[PDB]
């Protein structure tokens, strides 16, 4: 009987977890597994590949499998006590860390157990003091408990929860998703728990995210009425951003516009998407050279958020299609209070701040210049005309009158300002 294919499955499963492998090292454990339901070193193996890799629900059955089958080996049973610590169980840890300096308490082992369970007894103690401070009330007392327990039980799916609930109840929702993608990820199997953030990241507007997690409720859970329900809903909304966004690719302003608003009216409950829906309306006039509309949506947008550099920055391309120029700077200047050394910003003024001067100094040529650098006897040709045409004596009433004077001035200023050294 060669019982080889065991054996292999093995001496494999080690090379490939040695060699970083993991997902292959953990593939071949499997194998060594149900390849042998009796050994002990396979259960030990698969169960640090688990370990490794960040599963802490998987590895747990595998390592008290060991200890009852070769019930002598420590090792493992100090395995299991860091674990079930990890894992924040602390009764069950310490049951397992003491029956560890009792029974077979040998070399470094006895440190290790020992200095862990005074981090332990002080856990077992932190969480009564976080647990206080939740119930009566105080979130922020209760988080900075939290944060500190929290790295001692690394995969305590519990209370990160409850943390991430202090940070949402604290209204600071962003800080939650850490602490929810976690809890999700550790129990695996649980329905409710991937709902509950895909919820979150969509009430953030991270709808692609948001999407995929609800994907996953679901391909647990074909029948759960309430993430398919969910899914129907960032399916939809994330198709229609998605799409507008490609619209915006080809510059398909209009049809992106189109689609943006559909997305508003699909989510109209959260603020967040009408908001950032708006944003990329202020930008898709402003593209297209559409600069009043775009001016008009853009304002709505900095009410809402003075500080939204992109709406800024449309709109103040827009100014410029309408040469405004103490706008437009007066904008970049804000959002250079925001971004110090982006390219786009600081291009910005220096392109209009170009253009300002330009505009200040009036040009002559702007009267008539019929050539840049027009020859000096064809200029006196239309200008006798337009002396003729632009003299206050064409014209009856005053109000009209005092206008041209203004053009006269200037008509008859160019003359003088061209001919001899002036010019060039």
């Amino acid at each position: 009987q060669s019982m080889a294919d065991v054996e292999k499955h093995l001496e494999l499963g080690k090379k490939l977890l040695a060699a970083g492998q993991l997902a292959d090292a953990l593939s071949q454990f499997h194998a060594a597994v149900d390849g042998d339901p009796d050994n002990y070193i396979a259960y030990y193996r698969r169960a640090t590949v688990f370990l490794a890799m960040g599963k802490s629900k998987a590895a747990l059955p595998d390592l008290t499998k060991v200890i009852q089958l070769k019930m002598d080996f420590t090792a493992a049973r100090l395995q299991r006590g860091h674990l079930l610590l990890k894992q924040g169980k602390l009764d069950e840890a310490e049951d397992d860390f003491k029956k560890v300096l009792k029974s077979n308490p040998s070399e470094n082992e006895e440190k290790e157990a020992q200095s862990q369970l005074i981090k332990s007894d002080e856990m077992q103690r932190l969480r009564s003091q976080a647990l206080n401070a939740f119930g009566s009330g105080d979130y922020t007392a209760a988080i900075a408990f939290l944060d500190k327990i929290l790295e001692v039980c690394v995969w305590d799916a519990e209370l990160r929860e409850l943390r991430a609930e202090c940070f949402i109840k604290e209204g600071e929702p962003r800080k939650a998703i850490s602490d929810l993608k976690a809890a999700s990820k550790l129990k695996n199997d649980n329905t409710e728990a991937f709902y509950k953030i895909s919820t979150l990241y969509y009430q953030l507007g991270d709808h692609e995210l948001s999407l995929s997690e609800v994907r996953e409720c679901l391909k647990l859970d074909q029948d759960h009425k309430r993430c398919f329900a969910h899914y129907k809903q960032v399916k939809k909304l994330n198709k229609l951003i998605e799409s507008a966004e490609e619209l915006i690719r080809d510059g398909r302003y209009t049809d992106a516009t189109s689609k943006y608003e559909s997305v508003m009216k699909t989510e109209p409950s959260i603020a967040e998407y009408t908001v950032r829906s708006k944003e990329r309306i202020c930008h898709c006039f402003s593209k297209d050279e559409k600069p009043v509309e775009a001016i008009r949506v853009c304002s709505e947008v900095l009410q809402m958020e003075p500080d939204n550099v992109n709406a800024l920055k449309d709109r103040a391309e827009a100014y410029l299609i309408e040469e405004m120029y103490d706008e437009a700077i007066q904008d970049y200047e804000t959002a250079q209070e925001h971004n110090e050394n982006d390219q786009q910003i600081r291009e910005g003024l220096e392109k209009a701040q170009r253009l300002l001067k330009q505009s200040q100094k009036r040009d002559y040529y702007k009267i008539l210049g019929v050539k840049r650098n027009a020859k000096k006897q064809e200029i006196i040709k239309a200008y006798r005309k337009l002396a003729l045409q632009w003299h206050p004596d064409n014209f009856q009433n005053e109000e009209e009158k005092k206008k041209a004077e203004k053009k006269f001035i200037d008509i008859a200023a160019a003359k003088e300002v061209l001919s001899d050294p002036e010019m060039r």
